């Protein structure tokens, strides 16, 4: 049923690769694409599509993740960070966090590629997905784009607080942060899912999935981890893969397929240089250490890696406010509950991404000059020539992102933030022709002294935001820098009174301290008199820090830090010669062909020369739908019907037609 | 993604202000509309759709109101009443009972404005709502509005005793009580509720959240509360905010928005004088007081204040009998059935509105002469001119509204009454520049001596009907006036064997009785034999009163009235120079415009000159659409495509089209 | 206290209409500087007239 | 239960800052019951050496 020689092979089942498969496919139904994916099918998968149950996909056990890990290095405090990638058809998509948001228009243009300017790509952007808010900017969200994107069918309280913290820390609220012009914000974070179903809105099932159905000229082939790219006459026609898991040790097993005309590589940023490599494409020297011979010289393959610096501070929350903390634990009564009005309804807990608000931010000059040195100067030539540029982010998730095992018991509101333009650089590379064998790589965290200022200063930031918030109960004192013992910085945790709250009435240890582990946290200023009822506040101490308490931080963040899973570069656009924003030189061509090679393009979003100050997932179908166009002028197609619309049943907003809410 | 200057601003988030907001965008669009609030957004929030836990947004704690308080005062015993008022967008229509009812045709005449006669408003009343009851009277009621009214999908049996029970006192039952002309009847009580869905029918899902999905050119500004109308050159080009809550002590911020062509204030009656008043509109003695300088004179703000008096009298049901009483207690089990029906299919007792049936009422000359002499010399010149005009209302509510912690357990039907036309006068008067601080006010409460016969009346009325219901088993004698222990007027508590039947088998104490707290009722008169099994009836027997039974009476609702939150009046329309039914003189000019300066409106349900005997959220949507219309023709604007109709998908009676029923 | 009774679940507890019932005030607060076993907060002493006696 | 900070039957007294542990102010609690701190100990059992009574 599956043929030996496919029109235009995809490899990878990378949310960019579903794009690059489904608008492909759809552009001449004569032509025969197939798809190669080294992971197990998605189509109908309860814990795929249901959006509620994404932190189970990120476990160490869990099947749908590769987990590969780093080098030490001295500048994590020896530490080994593992960076892992999607393992599922679908990639990320079915994994993600489901956060929706959009990058700065400096950014395209800082490609500064023949194409990809920002003022090219926004019909692009416009064209892939449905915006299922309330737009009051029109003009630049698609509102007929095969993927949904929404507010959920839940909302945890923790939004409205979290803005009328942020607000009063002179961070302006903006309705839309996905506008693309914008430093300072707050906003009701979007989320990658359709509201008219409540179900997650990964590439998969919008373009792979939803075609198949529909027309016959497409081929997928799970579970087949690509080897290499073979490649003659200049030409790369062919590419013999290996079974995802080597089940058979006698007699390993491989298969060669074919292309007529084009060939791709979607498998994202950690996987794609792997392949380029253990074809031949890198440095000769670098690659006669594994023995491969060196086809092409390529440098820059491998280079440039480049991520985001997410890390988490926990802060616990009162008893009497909710979070999905309790479904995670997770109580086998509550749980059932929580799926039984999804299956009832569509709109419960389960029908929605953990994370509620965020905050883009770009510090005042005020607040900077107590920043190190080297960051003011890095940041008079990176930020101070552009305006629209973030430094940094951070929002709040309704719960705890974490081992609850390893916790104490309650209710947490734990606040994410992730750097947006990390200065530093990694790479990576292949140790052996064996496809199965790990790659060593250094992703480079912290590498550049610049990186530490910025997020200490916005652990700084997060924190007294959340001590604004009226849901705020303390810190838990085991996931915040290890302050010294005395100092007035320190993390308090919960009350006494909300201490026998959480224990219960029948606990026979709730404000028994022994051994001070803990610090009680200090009742909160009485509220005023006089003022309206809805007015009045009562609001903690404001802390100050000396360099004691900044060392702390310090060491805390460099011991805690991990991949955002923005993960990008790699193989990378830029002159063959090289060039000021890569260094070691592009591989790409504009036209995202492969140099040196004919027949071979990359639609990963590894084609980023610099960092997108975006979640990465929209950067993905945008590359992927660039891509897409781009092999389809390749094939010399008209530009009418160049456009690729996949098969679906448009619903209208509720006031147009009747079949469409929730 | 805010602009600073908007075209048309709308103050407030009030039920009339949103109705202004959806209309208003709707007549442009290239329009620029911005809407400002002080309280959270209410978009799908359950707490806000689903109409059966209206009581919980009455708490104390309860984040969505603000509970102003009044100076004490002599005619309430030294009581100082509450006056709630809602914080949230849509106003009241958010937190309202979802009680429906509509004025006396003479109510709208008795404004005496050059419009806002009945005889003109009649059309525009019936554009903004459909009407999902099995209409009789159809040229009155419209049939496909925004907002939808209905029975809701659940209904307790108290309703078809409480008719039976009213139909004996002499009291006709008439199918609308809504027709605007009537006095006496009685009628199954209609609800804000779309019978269609089981949500409630708020304006601001009506109006303003379907208006955004829809059209751009409106924005949003939720949790900013407004200062002050800055004016200059005699228009009202500005309006300075400052932020819902003061977390920031140390840098407070305040923005100032400005208006190009049209300003409105639509913050309620008792926000809306504030506000006027703090821009300097009143008596330069009286806000000499806080400081503020006067720029226009106008006595009239502030005054004028109106309310109507509520006050209930639980009576214990039936073990047998259905209630939501143990649902709000609320029990774990109960609850999640309650819940569990209404995701499931959309109708249960989560689906309705706590009241079930009521009855308007102008007492008979013969049961008038017992009156107190001063209320019958106010009938004479106020009622006995006009026969449309009810002098109270009561209705019953299938449970207790209230606090459960202070009551016996049990379950309760509670019988609700509130005055239609209170004579007394009230004011309001901020103290302070700031907006936060508590203006000093006196509602007024009982303050004409007139008053008080139609309570006590009413009280001796309702306890009758509810002596006559099939459902009652005795007062509960703690919420009942306190009448002389002998007394036989006095409340009596349940039957012995009911007592057994509410405290289980296992009780160690039913029927004990010791220090005589409260006497037993007395067994009902036996069946008559010989008439047909269901016509057969046992009755308890009347009571009756002398002086010291009435005193009690009159105690017990002075001590126990307070406001319905039907308040209205101080901005009023009127003459500048004073009127007979606005004694300070009216701030308003017919056409809404405030006196004494260029571009400002009044969209708040204070603009009534005096009391409508009916539910003020009708009016709210009413005054709202005058407003809006009136805008409309200022703007210069064609009377053509002057009607705003919201985007919505009209549901037909379900036998026109199949897709539209519970 | 209301709260602490009504369960979690309660839609009713605060909640006041009609002035059936007056919350009680706070206790005055514990003196620091005390032996914390001596610490005592308590509420103030009620006093009397004659319209006080004939209730 | 009977060494919780809220608990009746024990004094908690708290000493003035020190240096030596880093700024910390140990509370040093004492028994507050009839039988004294034989009602509330852990019922460990132990004795001395014959050179502490010596001492
Ligand atoms: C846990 C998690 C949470 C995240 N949350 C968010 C979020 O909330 N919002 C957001 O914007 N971004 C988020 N992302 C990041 C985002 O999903 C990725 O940037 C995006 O999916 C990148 O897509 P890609 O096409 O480049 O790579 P991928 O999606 O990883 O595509 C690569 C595919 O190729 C396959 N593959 C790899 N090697 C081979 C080989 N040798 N042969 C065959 N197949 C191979 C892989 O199995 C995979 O299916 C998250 C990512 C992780 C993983
Ligand atoms: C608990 C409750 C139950 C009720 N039940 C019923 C019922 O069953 N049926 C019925 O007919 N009526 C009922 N009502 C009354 C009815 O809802 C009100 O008459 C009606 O909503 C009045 O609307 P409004 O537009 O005048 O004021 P509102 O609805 O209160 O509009 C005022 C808005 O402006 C905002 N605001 C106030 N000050 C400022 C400021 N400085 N800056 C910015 N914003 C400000 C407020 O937050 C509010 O959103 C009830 C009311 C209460 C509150
Ligand atoms: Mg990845
Ligand atoms: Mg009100
Ligand atoms: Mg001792």
């Amino acid at each position: 049923a599956i043929p030996e020689e496919f029109d235009i092979l995809v490899l990878g089942g990378g949310s960019s690769g579903s794009c690059i498969a489904g608008r492909l496919a759809n552009l001449d139904h004569s032509l025969k694409v197939g798809l190669i994916e080294a992971g197990e099918n998605n189509l109908n998968n309860p814990w795929v599509y249901l959006p509620g149950i994404y932190p189970r996909n990120m476990k160490l056990d869990s099947k749908t993740a590769s987990f590969y890990t780093s080098n030490p290095s001295p500048h994590l405090n020896g530490r080994r960070a593992i960076v892992p990638c999607a393992n599922v058809l679908g990639g990320g998509s079915s994994i993600n966090f489901m956060m929706y948001t959009r990058g700065s228009a400096s950014d395209y243009d800082d490609f500064q590629a023949e194409g990809w300017k920002t003022k090219d790509l926004l019909p692009l952007m416009k064209k892939t997905e449905t915006y299922q808010r309330a737009c009051n900017n029109p003009d630049i969200h698609g509102f007929e784009g095969p993927i949904k994107v929404s507010f959920g069918n839940y909302t945890y309280p923790v939004c409205q607080d979290f803005l009328r913290a942020s607000e009063s820390q002179g961070i302006p609220y903006v309705d839309d942060l996905e506008d693309l012009v914008t430093a300072h914000g707050a906003e009701h974070w979007l989320k990658w899912i359709n509201r008219d179903t409540g179900r997650r809105s990964d590439s998969a099932h919008a373009f792979v999935h939803s075609t198949m159905r529909n027309h016959d000229n497409l081929y997928l082939i799970c579970n087949t981890k690509v080897d290499k790219i073979i490649v003659e006459d200049g030409r790369a026609a062919a590419v013999r893969t290996v079974p995802s898991k080597p089940l058979n040790p006698k007699k390993p097993s491989h298969k060669i397929y074919r292309a007529r005309k084009q060939i791709v590589l979607s498998c994202g940023t950690i996987s794609s240089p792997l392949v380029l490599q253990r074809s031949g494409f890198g440095d000769p020297i670098k690659l006669r250490a594994a023995g491969v011979k060196p086809l092409v010289n390529l440098p820059g393959v491998g280079r440039n890696f480049q991520d985001h610096y997410c890390f988490f501070s926990p802060y616990r929350i009162k008893p009497q406010y909710e979070s999905f903390d309790d479904f995670v634990r997770g109580d086998a009564e509550i749980q059932k509950r929580v799926f039984d009005q999804w299956y009832a309804n569509g709109t419960g807990p389960l029908a929605t991404n953990g994370i509620e608000a965020g905050v883009k931010i770009r510090p005042t000059p005020e607040e900077l000059s107590q920043m190190d040195e080297s960051f003011q100067e890095g940041y008079r030539e990176y930020f101070e020539d552009k305006p629209d540029k973030p430094v940094m982010h951070y929002s709040i998730i309704a719960g705890f992102f974490g081992d609850h095992t390893k916790i104490p018991p309650g209710k947490y509101m734990t606040m994410f933030h992730f750097l947006e333009y990390p200065f530093s650089r990694g790479s990576i590379h292949i140790t052996s022709p064996d496809p199965y064998a790990a790659p060593d790589f250094d992703p480079g965290f912290m590498n550049d002294e610049r990186d530490m200022a910025p997020m200490v200063w916005a652990y700084k930031k997060s924190r007294e935001t959340a001590r604004r918030m009226d849901h705020f109960a303390g810190e838990v004192t085991s996931h915040h820098p290890l302050f010294p013992y005395s100092s007035e910085a320190r993390a308090l945790e919960m009350d006494l009174e909300t201490s026998n709250a959480y224990g219960g009435p029948l606990n026979l240890s709730a404000g028994l301290a022994h051994g001070s582990w803990t610090q009680p946290l200090k009742k909160p200023t009485a509220k005023n008199e006089g003022h309206v009822t809805s007015n009045q506040v009562e609001l903690h101490p404001d802390i100050e820090y000396d360099e004691e308490d900044d060392k702390a931080i310090e060491n805390y963040i460099r011991e805690h830090t991990e991949t955002t899973w923005h993960c990008l570069g790699t193989c990378s656009i830029g002159p063959r010669e090289g060039s000021k924003i890569v260094k070691w030189g592009g591989v790409l061509d504009h036209r995202s062909n492969v140099y040196g090679v004919k027949g071979l393009k990359v639609g990963d979003l590894s084609v980023c020369p610099d960092n997108v100050g975006c979640n990465t997932y929209t950067t993905a179908l945008l590359i992927g739908e660039k891509t897409a166009t781009l092999v389809g002028e390749d094939l010399g197609y008209s530009g009418e019907a160049l456009d690729m619309t996949v098969p679906q049943f448009k619903l209208g907003t509720y006031e147009k037609t009747g079949l469409a809410r929730f």
